[PDB]
Parts: C-alpha cells; sequence; structure tokens
C-alpha cells in the first residue's frame, strides 16, 4: 500500500462534478473545486484547473493528473508548515501516510489545529493520540474514514486498508 492507493480508497474516483460529504463541488479523486454554492463557479474552476472547456466532465488521465498534483501539494504543504514538519520528520513511512491523508482532506490549517494529537504523535504515544484524534468533528462526521486513518496512526501498519 502507498499514499495513492490509500487516498484512492478513501476518496473514490468520479469523472463528473459531484458534491462531497460537506456538499462542496468536487471532481476526480477528491479534488475540491470550490466552496461556493454555484455550479457555474465550479465549472469555471474546473476549466481553469484542466486547461480546457470541460463542461463538468474530465477523463481518467485528467483525474490522475490532478491527483498527483494534489498529493504533491499536500506533502509540500506539510514540509513548509512549522507545526506539521516536525511531526512528519518524527514519524515512520506508514504513519506519515496517515498524516498526508488528513491534510489532503482538511487542509494544512485544519490539521495544524490538532495541537494536542500532534504532540502525542511526536511523543509516540499511539493509543493516547488515537483517543484524542477521535474527539473531533472530523471523526463524528466521517467516522469510517477517520477510523481507518486513526488505526493507521495507532498501529503503523496497513491493516485498516487491507481487504478493501
Ligand atoms: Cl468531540
Ligand atoms: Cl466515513
Amino acid at each position: 500500500m502507498n499514499i495513492f492507493e490509500m487516498l484512492r480508497i478513501d476518496e473514490g474516483l468520479r469523472l463528473k462534478i459531484y458534491k462531497d460529504t460537506e456538499g462542496y463541488y468536487t471532481i476526480g479523486i477528491g479534488h475540491l473545486l470550490t466552496k461556493s454554492p454555484s455550479l457555474n463557479a465550479a465549472k469555471s474552476e474546473l476549466d481553469k484547473a484542466i486547461g480546457r472547456n470541460c463542461n463538468g466532465v474530465i477523463t481518467k488521465d485528467e483525474a490522475e493528473k490532478l491527483f498527483n498534483q494534489d498529493v504533491d501539494a499536500a506533502v509540500r504543504g506539510i514540509l513548509r508548515n512549522a507545526k506539521l514538519k516536525p511531526v512528519y520528520d518524527s514519524l515512520d513511512a506508514v504513519r506519515n501516510c496517515a498524516l498526508i491523508n488528513m491534510v489532503f482532506q482538511m487542509g494544512e490549517t485544519g490539521v495544524a489545529g490538532f495541537t494536542n494529537s500532534l504532540r502525542m504523535l511526536q511523543q509516540k504515544r499511539w493509543d493516547e493520540a488515537a483517543v484524542n484524534l477521535a474527539k473531533s468533528r472530523w471523526y463524528n462526521q466521517t467516522p469510517n474514514r477517520a477510523k481507518r486513518v486513526i488505526t493507521t496512526f495507532r498501529t503503523g501498519t496497513w491493516d485498516a486498508y487491507k481487504n478493501l
């Protein structure tokens, strides 16, 4: 398992504009287009992202390209963030995928807000971090994915994604 396969399982793949769990216009593999309620604004953002008149639909190749760009950005974001980098530097490869997953979903800012959990992760207090991460809107709104990610931080293995 790797970050791409992981996110692909959590985000799925849709080639037509859709609304995510929060109701925001999205496409491809969880690529957020806009928080605005206007479908036209989304269509505009899509064309700008792809470089052509898409009329709300893209190809699989286009979806994968946006995906590579998004994973790269999430990684770069972590590495430039003063609160996130130290955590990332402290973790093993499997657990860092869980951190990338969160950033991909909630953004750098959102993740930087889990101050307490972040400190527990840095200290390698896995079970404690797991409980703390669960006390969040994130866990209450998307419990299945949150459990997978949390199990990943807790065990340092891919068990939660095996058999999916
Ligand atoms: Cl809570
Ligand atoms: Cl979920």
